[PDB]
């Protein structure tokens, strides 16, 4: 202004060069200090640069009332109103009167008392917290790829072009040119490329020396009271204090996490309200605040003092997931961390109450490694003191890790130390009898799906140590899991699955600016079931951690139904963001039936929630809205579906919300139950749906997790058979095709005597020499058939993957090429999608072989009783494949006498070779019983004639 400068759109550059930040973001913020500012309006003028917030500065005029006119300006309806931020400044205040010329000055405090108020100071303190200040990898080839592509200029050809001077004319003008807006761009290039580090490696206040003095003068209630409080946003406070952050580095981390420091150091001086309103909140803030740190730091040695916990060492399952992710870089990272970090083994350090821990100390094993990770080791030997308990118990103790998150991929090297049990893994085969523990697998698939999408493939490389595998049997198919739900069908009325529904509530505790249904939380506590939770106040763990921290009630109006008509197409989501669709079902949701206000409680809260968390009740939104429905939605939700119904139908699209828009139909299938209530709830169900499962069905059928669309079908067959009932009342149109696409189902049901019940070498390269002149697995499948490093002259999928390795295997790098197989099997691993059934092991077999495969590569590195041992495993695993799938079993110890062949061929060196591969071609006998179990005639033949062929072209012994 004083230049007049801006007026140019230098502004406009300032605006560029706000590029850094978002918005008028120090606009904002050094509005904050502003205030330095016969800038009466005047200052303002750049506001026109930049018409509301700070008259709380303008408190600094009560530092008066024409303010109340400047407030009369826009309104003097605030006379109080946002005092709380002057308050602040009162605080300052109260600071500059508590314990220097502000102190000297800190004689307007009665000011107030155009109000009485203080009661107010009920709400306040969050600037009195917020107050403190004012008060490598891009180098790594020299190989092809930088030969591929090219290599960064840093040398001279940096400096090459530094002969200037003449056509700067253009140039050096060019620069006096537009530049003079444009050229700040460089001003502003510079910003980028560090991962640092500095967010650790990079005097504010002594209001710390000021901290308390109001709670002095207040009598500790900074404590007392705001522990009284319950403190309770007012912790997610000091969250949202953070929550701003851009650059949070010289930006707000230094001060903000400074301010978590001292919001730990508020947090530090507690002794009984830590966990006395919750250490609960507490800790999993702290949590956060690590999960931030995670998600990030130098200052996390405070998140670690937290580990303080001296009474706290109450901290619990609660500090486990947390300690779990509280490894997971710290001594990846600059061991000055580490030099902390070990303060995990600090925590390790007193078995009490530890055998969780304990239990829990799995991943300990990966703590096991780099470290330290001997300590680690000897935690895990601390933990593993007990009894190395094994065949399920490691298995179990596998199974026990679930406690944490996706990615630690930390300790399943066990999963290969499986196999050094694999004799337990027959006792584990004994299992037959039951229903269950395959799952341990499962467990496997779980963690298959588990952190599927993230990075680090390598540890999708883990169901390598989880590879051996695929003889299991004796059902189709999935499972849920947390009988805690089932602790929850304890719960009765549906307001019950609202406070189940709540729990998943609960279930976030989760994570950032989400925080806002903590309001809902509270919303929660409305008295509605409240006394549900009441009711849930006898058991459970993840209660108290609430019950700590929230908690009379309020009603909401509706007029038109019919006005929520045009979601479900819309709510098809035609476009993307499903969350939008859902936001048209929040909208739907937003479209406040009566049935559930307590669901409409949240909604908003729920409304910027993870839409499918929402979009779950929508759901049991849509049963208490079936619920509700009187023909309304009865009427208007058939169509609708019909509509979710045709949404993918005719090649039109429905994906990842079409699973959500049939979990609508599943928990109309399910949750519907008494819904119309009807002997078949089916009718029921039927009832509470739209009542065409035909294409539920054919929906389902895109859906394709079968045995529900099976079921579906069969509803939808029911539904037909209904319809036929109908029909009979009446005293892929008839859908034996659709039947069909169901035995097609059936066949997606992959279980042979059901789709039986649905059903109710070189020639071959000879062959392939026409393809060689769908293809190169077929080749190298055939190259997986006939001589791998030999027919690779055939190359001229995951088979050639593995010929290509069984190529690799010509040596070496095969055991790397292992990897990228096994990587590419492993990403054939991860391209398994529904998880319903059988051919897991169709899957699971080069799994469960090429590892096997890959084990052989011992051959290549290095008596050969470990062959035998080998072949023993392979007899072993035989053993433990020996009931199964011949179809399953097919290539797999063919893929091993195949391996074989060229194994012993090469290691014609050895004459024991020849006798192990006799021993092996013995071997491959057992094939012939096996063939002869497969009762495959094509099989066997080739196998004599081989061992004519092979080595039993010696053919001595005649056995």
């Amino acid at each position: 202004p004083e230049t007049l400068d801006e007026i140019y759109n230098r502004k406009s550059v300032l605006l560029t060069l706000i590029a850094v930040v978002l918005s008028c973001s120090p606009i904002c913020e050094k509005q904050a200090l502003f205030a330095l500012c016969v800038k009466k309006v005047l200052e303002k003028v750049s506001e026109t640069f930049g018409m509301a917030s700070h008259l709380d500065y303008l408190v600094l005029e009560w530092l008066f009332i024409l303010l109340n006119y400047t407030n009369i300006e826009d309104f003097y309806r605030s006379c109080y109103k946002v005092l709380i931020p002057h308050l602040v400044i009162r605080s300052h205040f109260d600071e500059v009167k508590s314990i220097q010329e502000d102190w000297k000055s800190l004689l307007t405090d009665c000011f107030p008392k155009i109000l009485v108020n203080i009661l107010p100071y009920f709400a306040y303190e969050g600037t009195r917290d917020s107050g403190m200040a004012q008060q490598h990898l891009f180098i790594s080839n020299l190989p092809e790829i930088v030969v591929e592509l090219l290599m960064t200029l840093h040398e001279p050809a940096n400096s090459s072009a530094s002969q200037s001077t003449d056509l700067c004319d253009f140039s050096g003008d060019l620069d006096p040119a537009p530049n003079p807006p444009h050229f700040p761009s460089h001003v502003i290039k510079a910003t980028f490329a560090y991962i640092s580090n500095c967010h650790k490696t990079k005097l504010s206040k002594s209001p710390d020396s000021y901290q308390k003095i109001l709670l002095a003068i207040c009598e500790q209630a900074a404590e007392t009271n705001n522990v009284y409080k319950k403190h309770r946003i007012l912790k997610i406070y000091h969250l949202f204090v953070s929550l701003l952050l851009k650059d949070i580095k010289s930006g707000l981390g230094g001060a903000w996490a400074f301010v978590l420091r001292d919001v730990i150091y508020t947090l530090i001086h507690y002794i009984n309200q830590r966990p006395s309103c919750i250490m609960d909140v507490s800790l999993r803030s702290f949590s956060l605040c690590c999960d931030l740190l995670s998600q990030v730091a130098l200052e996390n040695h405070l998140h670690v003092i937290v580990g303080t916990l001296i009474p706290l060492v109450y901290e619990q399952v609660e500090v486990q997931k947390q300690v779990l992710d509280l490894l997971k870089y710290l001594v990846i990272d600059n061991k000055d961390n580490e030099n902390l970090y070990i303060t995990i083994k600090l925590l390790d350090p007193f078995p009490d109450h530890v055998v969780f821990k304990d239990l829990r100390i799995t991943q300990q094993k990966i703590k096991y490694s780099r470290g330290l990770e001997e300590i680690n080791h000897f935690l895990s030997v601390s933990v593993y003191d007990a009894l190395p308990l094994t065949r399920l118990e490691g298995l179990k103790d596998l199974r026990r890790q679930l406690e944490l998150h996706k990615d630690q991929m930390v300790d399943i090297m066990r999963a290969s130390q499986d196999n050094p049990q694999d004799g337990i893994m027959v006792k584990l085969v004994v299992n037959l009898l039951q229903l269950s523990k395959m799952a341990i697998n499962h467990t496997g698939e779980k963690e298959v799906l588990e952190a599927v999408g993230s990075c680090l493939g390598e540890v999708g490389p883990i169901d390598f140590s989880t590879i051996a595998i695929q003889h299991s049997k004796d059902a189709s198919y999935t499972k849920a899991l947390k009988l805690f739900e089932d602790k929850e069908l304890q719960w009765t009325f549906i307001m019950l699955t609202y406070l189940n529904n709540t729990l998943v509530e609960d279930c976030v505790k989760v994570r950032s600016a989400a925080v806002t249904c903590l309001k809902n939380i509270l919303a929660t506590k409305t008295g509605h079931s409240f006394w549900e939770i009441y009711k849930m106040t006898t058991d459970p763990m993840l209660a108290y951690l609430q019950p700590f921290r929230t908690s009379p009630l309020s009603e909401n109006h509706d007029i038109w139904i019919k006005t929520l008509t045009c979601a479900f197409l819309d709510s098809g989501g035609t476009k993307c963001e499903i969350l939008q669709l859902l936001k048209p079902m929040c909208e739907v949701k937003t479209d406040f039936c009566q049935t559930v206000l307590p669901y409409l409680i949240h909604d908003i809260l729920l409304q910027d929630t993870n839409e499918s968390w929402r979009n779950l009740l929508s759901t049991h939104v849509q049963g208490f809205f079936t619920s509700c429905l009187r023909h309304f939605s009865q009427t208007s939700r058939s169509t609708t579906p019909a509509n979710l119904d045709s949404e993918s139908e005719h090649f039109f699209r429905c994906c990842l919300d079409k699973k959500s828009q049939r979990t609508m139909l599943a928990v109309v299938d399910y949750m519907r139950r008494q819904k119309r209530p009807s002997s078949g709830t089916i009718f029921n169900d039927a009832f509470w749906l739209d009542l065409n499962y035909l294409e539920v069905a054919k929906v389902a059928q895109s859906c394709a997790a079968h045995f529900t669309a099976l079921l579906y079908a069969e509803i939808y067959a029911d539904k037909k058979s209904m319809d036929d009932q109908e029909k009979r009342s009446l005293a892929e149109e008839t859908g034996i095709s659709l039947q069909d696409l169901l035995l097609e189902i059936y066949r997606s049901i992959g279980e042979p005597d059901s789709l039986y019940g649905c059903g109710g070498c070189h020639i071959l390269s000879v062959y392939l020499k026409g393809l060689d002149y769908e293809l190169e697995e077929l080749h190298y499948q055939a190259a997986w058939r006939n001589m791998q490093w030999d027919h690779c002259t055939s190359v001229s999928s995951y088979h050639e993957s593995l010929y290509n390795a069984l190529q690799s295997l010509r040596d070496s790098t095969f055991y790397e090429s292992l990897k990228y197989a096994r990587v590419k099997e492993v990403e054939e691993m991860c391209k398994r999608s529904l998880e319903s059934v059988y051919s897991l092991y169709p899957t699971l077999s080069r799994l469960q072989a090429i590892g096997e495969l890959e084990s052989i590569g011992e051959l290549f590195s290095r008596t050969h009783r470990q062959l035998s041992e080998v072949y023993i495993k392979w007899q072993k695993h035989s053993q433990l494949l020996k009931d199964s799938d011949f179809s399953f079993q097919e290539p797999i110890m063919a893929l091993r006498t195949v391996i074989l062949e060229i194994l012993m061929e090469k290691e014609m060196d050895n004459s024991q070779r020849e006798c192990i591969k006799d021993i092996l071609t013995k071997h491959l006998v057992e094939l012939s019983i096996l063939a002869r179990t497969f009762k495959n005639t094509q099989l066997p033949e080739r196998a004599i004639f081989q061992i004519k062929q092979y080595n039993s072209v010696s053919c001595g012994v005649s056995e």
